[PDB]
């Protein structure tokens, strides 16, 4: 509360941190669901269904020009990424199996470099 603060982590290397995870994500083999965006004009249905597109160069660009504030919004738009996948995609499909892949992939170094 006002004057009443937890010990001060160090926060001075979270954007280097995310941004070698996303790094990581990016040059994984089965990255390639979601290395841009969808393209909405050529996959029908994914513009009315997927009320919030994300991709991982959208996360590049937000990452590169500060709009993450603190990273839990990182978090929050890579999990994005795998939500929409999931919406969209059966589990038993090429791109269904991917998003769980990548997913999992995601936690391990998020839960390694921060928990």
């Amino acid at each position: 509360s006002m004057s009443v603060k937890k010990p001060k982590r160090d926060d001075s290397k979270d954007l280097a941190l995310c941004s070698m995870i996303l790094t990581e994500m990016e040059t994984h083999e089965d990255a390639w669901p979601f290395l841009l965006p969808v393209n909405l004009k050529l996959v029908p249905g994914y513009k009315k269904v997927i009320k919030k597109p994300m991709d991982f160069s959208t996360i590049r660009e937000k990452l590169s020009s500060g709009q993450y504030p603190n990273l839990e919004t990182f978090a929050l738009d890579v999990r994005l990424v795998f939500d929409n996948c999931e919406t969209f995609n059966e589990d038993d499909s090429d791109i269904g199996r991917a998003g769980h892949n990548m997913r999992k992939y995601f936690e391990k170094k998020w839960t390694d470099t921060f928990k």
